[PDB]
């Protein structure tokens, strides 16, 4: 069974701006996407202090980065907390709703789309890039859940029927045709030293054989 949802109308603006904007500076997606998965690994890290047992499901917390020139894919996958139902269908969606409103507003007093993390709304920069979104998450208090959305109004939300993940969210960007450089070794490492130097958890950028 697949659940299709609308998107909140501002999240829908936004997703609409983010694609119909002409924005040269692109490579930002990738530091917002490893600042949601740093959040994840600082949640994870800070709720097992006061209960050891949620790091049964796996005690390593990372960040891997795994290209796929094949299927012009990106792929950030995380250790982190997870998403539960709740968290991707309502609970994210209603703590974006004021961010986004107030990103739009400041995009209308002469902010910039780089300044979107300042918002709390940086996942939907992936959008950038990516014509379509896959989201694969596990929360230790739920099942394995498949996200995803390629824009237009609408999202969809699935029990994951792939690989048992342990832990953690497996973000899967379906780039646009033209994104192909998001693939490239030299392009990711660049882009990791310039804006995500200073992350916490071990990032690795997986090389295709
Ligand atoms: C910020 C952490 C705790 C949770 C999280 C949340 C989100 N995220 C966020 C938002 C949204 C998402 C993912 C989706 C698919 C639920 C959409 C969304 O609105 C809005 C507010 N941001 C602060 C976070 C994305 C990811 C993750 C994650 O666990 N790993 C990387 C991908």
């Amino acid at each position: 069974e697949v659940e299709t949802f609308a998107f909140q109308a501002e999240i829908a603006q936004l997703m609409s701006l983010i694609i119909n904007t002409f924005y040269s500076n692109k490579e930002i997606f990738l530091r917002e996407l490893i600042s949601n998965s740093s959040d994840a690994l600082d949640k994870i890290r800070y709720e097992s202090l006061t209960d050891p047992s949620k790091l049964d499901s796996g005690k390593e917390l990372h960040i891997n980065l795994i290209p796929n020139k094949q299927d012009r894919t990106l792929t950030i996958v995380d250790t982190g907390i997870g998403m539960t139902k709740a968290d991707l269908i309502n609970n994210l969606g209603t703590i974006a709703k004021s961010g986004t409103k107030a990103f739009m507003e400041a995009l209308q007093a002469g902010a910039d789309i780089s300044m979107i993390g300042q918002f709390g709304v940086g996942f939907y920069s992936a959008y950038l890039v990516a014509e379509k979104v896959t989201v694969i998450t596990k929360h230790n208090d739920d099942e394995q859940y498949a996200w995803e959305s390629s824009a237009g109004g609408s999202f969809t939300v699935r029990t994951d029927t792939g690989e048992p993940m342990g832990r953690g969210t497996k973000v899967i960007l379906h780039l646009k045709e033209d994104q192909t450089e998001y693939l490239e070794e030299r392009r990711i490492k660049e882009i990791v030293k310039k804006h995500s130097q200073f992350i916490g958890y071990p990032i690795t950028l997986f090389v295709e054989k």
